[PDB]
């Protein structure tokens, strides 16, 4: 699906066009070595160059693979990292981690195997590549390389990029995603432009596995775009009433909340509350994965504040919500709540699926009646779905100051393996078939915060799923600077 043209367009430029961007960019290792894809697979590269420095590389992908690795086989795999990495005598022995560490993780894999064995040691390591490998690096034709990518990550997102098939498609990398198409005269007259920048701004500053994710964010002639991650799984309401008994068994529950819980997770990091949770707002991907959509109703929280706002919608209103009362993230793990009873029950717990109920009484059950349970939920289901249902949100899960952290714990999820969760070692119990289909100057500075462009993780990752990376990012034959990466001749 690449416009056939894409290896001109996505072309790199001569690296010394990158010049501004080299006296700019802020030298980080987390963040040019690790958060950003492309930096991450360059610092590899260039430590597969010098040969002192493979080593260090390999371990640190072993210890990512030991710490999803099944409980039972902690001990197994434990071995094996160890006799290859740590072992003096071996060829690929991390040096830098220093004999008084290596002896020291000797002790707790002849105690028990934890997953958290070699964490001491990848922060060793770490802190060695912070050092001089990271200064060489940044003096290598790698990181010329990077500011190339870089070059063209920022360069202007229009119309013409894009392919609309709302759902664009990226022309020069067939990058599929869904396009939020705001038109410019409603949201001016509705006074929208606070709303549509604070929505923006929240989507391009989470980055998560479990939250669709901004990728780009244009202007039009005829509206203000954006383009999100796209989700063809269909969405959660229609899969607990049309699909399910209407519901589903506690175990299949338990996977969506696990992947719920994390998406607000990473949510909180940014101290921003969502506000918003209900069934129809979880999507599923082409995988069967979930991430949470529709953040119109998110706002950012200043780290140690509270706001006011009755928002939301029916039924799934927290009871600091209802009485508008100043509240923080509490009313996201009330919407779990209503979440994992509703996936298990079948109906809210506060509204039968077969009840005409008033909105007023809705509310009156929300604020004084205790929901009842019933043989579909095991004992630990209960214990957390009254808890996250607490209506004091001082004595809710998850409100306290442990955070998402404490929910976790719960021994509803004593048989999830949230590190593996994270890493999409678990499959979903449910995969959608693929062919299945489940003019003033002041609004000209709203319009040029909101049109900021492509956003750089998204964007990199799109450049590394589609394989433009792969086949661009090519160097000279046996380790020379290509034409593109010489100043000697432009």
């Amino acid at each position: 699906g690449k416009s056939k043209k894409w290896k001109e367009i996505l072309k790199f430029p001569h690296i010394s066009q990158c010049e501004d961007l080299r006296r700019t960019i802020d030298r980080d290792y987390c963040s040019l070595c690790d958060k950003q894809p492309i930096g991450r697979l360059l610092f590899r590269q260039f430590c597969e160059t010098r040969p002192g420095l493979e080593c260090y590389i390999q371990f640190l992908d072993s210890v990512a693979e030991y710490e999803v690795t099944p409980d039972e086989k902690l001990g197994e795999k434990g071995k094996e990292i160890m006799t290859k990495y740590l072992t003096p005598k071996s060829p690929v022995f991390i040096a830098q981690v220093g004999q008084d560490l290596v002896s020291q993780t000797e002790e707790k894999l002849l105690q028990k195997p934890c997953k958290e064995l070699f964490s001491a040691c990848a922060q060793s390591v770490h802190e060695y590549l912070r050092g001089e490998p990271f200064h060489e690096y940044l003096d290598s034709m790698f990181f010329d390389r990077f500011l190339q990518w870089k070059w063209l990550e920022r360069q202007p997102v229009t119309k013409n990029t894009f392919r609309q098939y709302c759902a664009c498609q990226v022309r020069a990398t067939g990058k599929m995603y869904a396009c939020k198409r705001l038109e410019k005269k409603r949201i001016k007259k509705r006074k929208g432009e606070s709303m549509a920048l604070n929505e923006k701004q929240i989507l391009e500053k989470v980055n998560s596995q479990f939250v669709v994710n901004l990728a780009y964010a244009y202007e039009t002639k005829d509206a203000l775009c954006l383009v999100l991650t796209i989700m063809n799984g269909g969405d959660l309401k229609f899969h607990i009433y049309n699909m399910g008994n209407p519901g589903f068994e506690e175990e299949r529950a338990l996977f969506y909340a696990a992947e719920i819980l994390c998406g607000l997770e990473d949510l909180h990091r940014e101290n921003t509350v969502y506000r918003n949770l209900k069934p129809e707002n979880i999507l599923l991907d082409d995988y069967g994965h979930i991430r949470i959509s529709d953040l119109g109703l998110a706002v950012k929280i200043p780290e140690g504040d509270l706001i006011r706002g009755r928002v939301g919608t029916v039924g799934y209103m927290a009871p600091e919500v209802l009485n508008n009362q100043r509240y923080g993230l509490s009313p996201d793990y009330w919407g779990l709540g209503c979440l994992i009873y509703e996936m298990i029950e079948g109906q809210s717990p506060f509204r039968g699926r077969k009840e005409k109920v008033k909105r007023e009484e809705v509310d009156r059950r929300v604020l004084e009646t205790e929901e009842v349970y019933s043989h579909k939920f095991s004992e630990e289901a209960k214990s957390i779905c009254k808890m996250l249902l607490t209506k004091d949100a001082k004595q809710r899960l998850g409100c306290q100051e442990e955070g998402a952290a404490e929910v976790k714990r719960h021994p509803f999820f004593r048989n999830m393996n949230f590190k593996r969760l994270e890493a999409g070692m678990l499959d979903p119990p449910f995969v959608p078939d693929p062919r299945a289909v489940y003019l003033d100057h002041t609004d000209d500075d709203f319009y040029s915060k909101f049109s900021t462009g492509s956003v750089s993780i998204p964007w990199q990752n799109e450049m590394i799923e589609t394989e433009c990376f792969k086949e661009l990012n090519v160097f000279g034959p046996n380790g020379t600077l290509p034409p593109d990466l010489n100043r000697n001749h432009p």
